[PDB]
This record gives C-alpha cells, structure tokens and sequence, in this order.
C-alpha cells in the first residue's frame, strides 16, 4: 500500500498542536517545520555521499549528489512564502504556548566545514546523535576533503592538511589563492575542478540566500544576518584572477 | 522542547526503506513522497476553513486561506523539481515495490468538486480514512458553496444549488454565463464577487499545473488533465465582450 | 502584426556587445540588465497608478495593482539564477571593456520613501527624466500617502502628516506605534486597513530579497551591507502587538 | 556610460501603446513579451554554442552552455506569473488589436528539430527573417548533432545520421532502442553520454512546461496539440531499460 511504504499513519498523526481553542494558524507552523526537518535529513543524507565519492576520486558521481543537494536547498529557501501568510495577528494567538534548535542543522553546518566544540553540549541529551555530530566534527568538512582532492592531482595544497586537527573551524588562507588562480586562469586544463569550485560556490550561496529569508520571515512575524562563509578563498580569489 | 512539539523522535523514524542490499536514491524517493503528503494535509485545513468562511459570507477571511492555499500548492508544484533528478538508472536499483494512490490526493480533488464514488472503494482498508471521504463527498463542492454565496447576494443563480444530490460531480450550467457575465463587465459594483472569481481561477490554474508536472516526471522517471472544476469560470471568457 | 506591435526589430536590435572579437559571455550580461530594465519601467508605472488609488480612496483597485507590483518584483528577484552563471573565468574575457546607475532604480526608491536630494544632480543630464525625478522627490511616498489614507478614516495619525516638506525621507516615529497597534488587533473592525499593512510588508521583504540576491552575485562575479527600511513603524509594531 | 552601453534609449522608446484613451495594462501586455522575447533571443544564442561545441566533441562545454539554457527556459516558465494579473475585464480595454507569432519562438523550435517548411511562409515578411529560419531549417537538430556525436565513440548509430534531408523532422527510431539501452544500464562507463542524455531530458521537460503554462494563460485571458516531443526515444527507453 503507498500509505503503507510511506508510513503514512505515523507521519500524519506526528501533528499534535498545543493551544487551548485549537487556532487556526498553529498547523501551518508545524507543518512548516516538519516538512524542513525531513529535506534536512535528505540533504545531509547526500552530502554525506558526496564526502565518500571525493575521498574516493569519483567526481561525476560526487557531482551529481551535490546537483541533488542544490535542489533541495532550493527547496528549503522556496519554502518560507508560505510561512510568511502568518501574520503577527494570527500568530498572537498560539505563540503563547512556545518559549528551539535543530541538532539536523547544525549536523548540515558541521559537514560543511562551521565547526563550533561548544556545540556538542547542549546537544549530549541524545547521545546517539551527538555521536553522529561528534563524528563529524573530528573529520574533515566538504571543502577540506576538496582540498585533499586537489593535492592528490598537482595542486599546490599547503602539507597542513594531509593531516591537522579537524575540529578547529578552517581558517582563511593566503597560500590557496594562487591554487583557485591557476584553475581559473586554465578552463581547458581543470575542467574538473574548476566544475567543483563553481558546484561549491552554489551550494554556499543557495544556502545563504536560505538563511537570509529565514530572518526576513522572523522580521514580519514576531520582529526585534551574519557574515559567516564556508569556502573563503573561493570566493576571495575573484578579486584577484586575470593577474 | 523544539524535538518535543514537533514530535520529532516519531517524524523522522517514519523513514523505513525496504531494499536487500539496501539502495541509495531510495531516501529521495520517500521523503519526497512524505513532504508532499504533509503539504497536502496543510492544504485541506485551509481549504476547509475557506468553505466555513464562505458560508458565513465571511468574504476577506475566506479570501485569505485561499492566498495561502495558492502559496501551499505552489510549493506541491515547485516540489517536483527534486525528484527529477532520479534516474532511470537509479530507479532500477529498488524500484521492485508495488505498482499507488493517495488517500489525501483524492480528498483534495472532491473537495473542489471532482466528486466520484468509485473512488471510496479503492481505500476498502483504514474505514475512518475512507470514512473522510465520504462525508466530504456528501457536502456541497468549494465551489458549489460559493454560488450558494452568490445566491444569497441577488445574482440569478438557479434554485437546484440550494439542495440536490452532492454526489454528483458539478456539471457546467449555460445559465450561468450571463451571471458572470454581469460580474466581469461591472467590476466596481461587484469587487468582492470579482475578486473570489479570480481567486478562484487560481486555484483550478495551479492545481492544473501540479498535476501536469506530477505526470512530466513521471514519464523521465517510469516512462509510459482535461478535468475542469470551475467551467463557467473558464467559459465567460469566451463572451464577456457583451 | 506581432513583430511591429512590439516593436521587436528596435527592441532585438539594441543589444551592440564591444568586447574586441565579440566574448560568447557578454550577450547574458547584456540582456540581463535590459529585461531588468524593462520590468523596472512596468513596476514604476503600476506603483504609480497604487499612489492615485490610494488617494482617491480605492482600496480594491490599490491593492490590485499591488498585488501585481509584486509579482513584478519577484521577477526582478528570480531573474538573478541566470546571471549566477556567468563566471569569473568568463566574465575576464569582456570585463575590460565595460567602465552604471539606474535612474528607474531611484524612481522606484524615491516613489516607496527612501528621498535623497543629492540623487538629484546625478541626472542632471536628461532634464527630462531629472524633471520626472523632481516631480516624486517633492510628493509624499507611497507609504506617506497610505497614512494620509488612514488619517481620512479616523486613526489617530499625528497632524503633520497633513503637510510638510516630503523632500526629507520619512523619519521614524513612534506616536505610530498604537496606530497600527490597534489595526493588528480588532482585524474585523479594519480589514481593509489590515490588508494594506500586509502589502506594504510584501512590497518592502521581496524588495529586500532582491538587493540580497543581487549583492550575492556581485560577490560570485566581482568579489570585494545596508539595511535600509522603507515602513519602519510597521516593522516596529511586531514587537507590541499584543501585550 | 549606462544607458549609452544598454541603448537604453532605444530599449526604452520600444513600448508603443494604441489605446485611445490610454489603458493602463496595454503596458503590462506589451512588456511581457517583450522581456520574453528578449529572453528568447540569449537562448538562441546558447543553443547555436552547444551545437557547436557538440560538433568539437567539447563534452562539458557544451554542456555548461546547456545548464545556462536550462536557466533561461526556467525564467520563461516563471514568467507567466505576472500576466496571470491580466484579467477580461482589463484585457476588454485594449483587446482591438489582431487576431499573432514568435518569429524567434519557431527558430528554437527548429533548432530542437521540429522542424517545418509550411512554417516559414508566414513570415513572409521579413525575408531577412525567415532566411535565418530556413539556414536552420536545412541544418541538423541540436539531438541529431548528438546522435553524431554518439557515433564517434562508437555507439550503433544508423548510418542514415551521417548524412540526410536534415529539412524533415526527426522520426523515432527503435533501432536506437538498444544503444541508450547501453549507456543507461552502466552508467560509470558511460558518463558522459549519461549526462548529456539528461540534460536533453531536462531542455525538453522544461520547454513542456513552458509550453503548457503559455497555454493555461490564454485559457485564463482570451477563452477556448502539445503532444509534440522532441528527443523520443531518449524517453522511450525507460519503458524498456531493465538490467
Ligand atoms: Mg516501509
Ligand atoms: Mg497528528
Ligand atoms: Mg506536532
Ligand atoms: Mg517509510
Ligand atoms: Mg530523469
Ligand atoms: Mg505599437
Ligand atoms: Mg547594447
Ligand atoms: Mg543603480
């Protein structure tokens, strides 16, 4: 039965909201965020495949679940329209019963490289998960097993990253410029990387696009935008290329 | 907690792929599914609301729920840009599963008027299911409530609208034409009326497209949309130049 | 006939790229900035026909051209997915020949408040257009007139609105707070009111959504911000409504 | 300068209402297809590159230039979102002004390979016009370049594709059957085709929904076959592709 492969029961009776006289509005804050947190666990899902298939030099394969990881990104920043039917008067009405955090996001900001130690307390109240956010945090992100991608071709990636201390938020490097340089100087020659390098640039700005909705729509529904980057010299290098 | 009133723990343990050495795409194929399906039941929520809105002549509030009911199906349609990039190649790998309705899907459909019996018997299992169905199957039509908002304004609406067998699809009604007819050409004197008209139009027009999409990625994925709720809507089109 | 009803022989004849022997990349670049250009001008007109509505009363009317304003604006938004393709590595091949402000821009920024004098002398070179910049400097902001509205049909709108001198960008002010405190609470006695607030919030977040996409792919494209608001007071009260 | 780069003096001179009286969304009407036109006129200008670099076996160029088609086919989806505004009894104002084609709209369809000779008598006012339709029109399809492509790297491709009546619109051929067969039951080998298979799925899907879309509009605004398909055996062959 498809309601029975999907598991449909369960799934549509995870809805439970809180307010005294049952308001209106409250399912569509919900559902909201439930639909959020299943694309959440797609996308680490992928991303997670992606890591294997650099670690294992399979770019087209590694490509084509990062084109996947674009979309549901997309989807995560599309989303938000329909939160922002929800005005401040509708939301009077169950706010009350609220006082948040989601231990899949932080999983998703891990793996891309924002690493934070403080973050595995507050989060030991599930073990089994903090584990899997442990793991994380000690081994390479996305960007840094691209980088270890890199050296294992000709690219002059500094020695430090064969092998450093991975739970340390990657810092800004001088030394990669001339790397991102070179690649785009020569398309010809590094169509692969320079694919990559472009996939990377994407999928950092599809999601901060996503973060930057997500605190419009906090702004018109309950009112009073970081600077934070995941691939710095990627994006750096561009006031530099064509010497 | 943020897990606690989202019943997370449940939520995310409704994900049970089924494959031998178990398959990688097959995720995508669930949680797609699943997303979806809980859009739908936020679309019959406000739906509902509409139709209770639009029996009390409560015209801006009905108006609204649509607004969001346009937002929600909009996203049911933009939602289908995720699964295409499944493969043939990648089906193959699990798609030895079964061959796949939707309970939610249909009630939709009736709700807007598509009203067809047969259907209660595909769903002989999970009788309160089945037993939504039905009841919603009795009432009158989200469209059929609205020219029952109509009659009670003084637009020549036909007196079988007041009471008949609900059962039966809507059939597209000549002597309508001329009451939208009057509506369109006079839209000062009739905004409100105007303004549902239009809203209407939208909904048919994106639930049109959700399901012309639906079908387009169903034949890149598998290989191998004349239904029409609101007709006169469409109709007066032809000769609103009266 | 439909290529003289358009004028498609003038229109599909303005594009001249100067790039030395012709960069695949440039034609993008250019057509990019034209249908913006072109959706800017139908923007400014059906604003324009908002403003007289609102004046003369026509709540409908007013927010059906609204309505319409915003679509519009999700299309000058929407439209930057094509340009975040062009890359660094292409954009060298043209870059150096290009040397860039819009005066439809400034018309759509002055027409929703944000009034600077200064812009003013920046067009002094097309008196025409400058006249038609003057003629929005010296009138009251689409915000200004929707509280001009209000005030019409008995909200406690302080009486300077009445009359003063719209060439000094509105100014934010707090003897508005109760004003929109008490439309957001009673939504059955003020709908209409109620309604507009809403699409002047729309108008302002997709407004915002556009000057992000387009920082975004400056940042993508060039390489090495403001927080400006049209309707502060309507922002504001999210945090009051209520309590 | 701005506008003396853009033209935008002539990009701005191109909009020629007829109304007498003047009606307000005579503009909404002349700008949307215009802006779409516009768009129409860049993915000509990519298709005839990714022709070109399929003819050089150019595999990832010809590709990028398709992922950037892709974007712009997309834009010219989206866009009817905004004439949807247009309603009967705004489009009453104006309607006296004929009874109606895209010169450029049949260009493209003829570099997909529908092509059609009774189609170029009907533009028969422009010969300069049509005779860029019939240059294409006797020059192979954007799918039949890549069936060429296929035969180079040895894939069993009629010989009939080496040269033919490129004036007639591609038949299905079953023949063909067995080589995507191929190429999608072992993808690692075949990557490239693979992808490039894909992408010519992507080109097609989302013309459809163009299409489709463009349709639903009228049906809205005016009153009362797209069976067509491009690249059929491409999408045939999921029917029979099982291991
Ligand atoms: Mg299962
Ligand atoms: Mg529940
Ligand atoms: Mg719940
Ligand atoms: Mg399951
Ligand atoms: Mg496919
Ligand atoms: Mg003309
Ligand atoms: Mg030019
Ligand atoms: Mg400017």
């Amino acid at each position: 039965t498809y309601g029975g492969y999907l598991r449909l029961d369960q799934l549509l009776s995870a809805q439970q909201p809180l307010s005294e006289p049952a308001h209106h509005d409250e399912m569509l804050f919900i559902i909201q965020h439930q639909t959020s947190e299943l694309w959440l666990k797609l996308l680490a899902h992928e991303l997670r495949a992606a890591i294997v298939h650099l670690q294992r030099d399979e770019v087209w394969q590694c490509r084509k679940v990062l084109a996947r990881s674009k979309q549901v990104l997309r989807q995560l920043t599309e989303q938000w329209s329909v939160l922002e039917t929800l005005t401040p008067s509708e939301y009077m009405g169950f706010r009350d019963v609220l006082g948040f955090q989601s231990l899949q996001y932080r999983y998703i900001e891990f793996l891309l490289g924002n690493k934070n130690p403080q973050m595995l307390q507050v989060f030991a109240y599930d073990p089994a998960g903090q584990a899997r956010l442990r793991e994380v945090l000690e081994a390479p992100s996305l960007y840094e097993e691209f980088l270890r991608y890199l050296a294992r071709f000709g690219h002059a990636i500094p020695q430090q990253y064969q092998a450093r201390d991975w739970t340390a938020a990657h810092v800004a490097d001088d030394t990669l410029r001339p790397v991102f340089e070179r690649i785009y100087e020569n398309t010809d020659r590094y169509w692969r990387e320079y694919s990559l390098c472009e996939d990377l640039v994407d999928v950092e700005t599809q999601f901060q696009l996503w973060r930057f909705r997500h605190m419009r729509t906090v702004m018109r529904v309950i009112g009073f935008a970081l600077a934070l980057t995941f691939f710095p010299e990627l994006f750096d290098v561009r006031t530099s290329v064509g010497v």
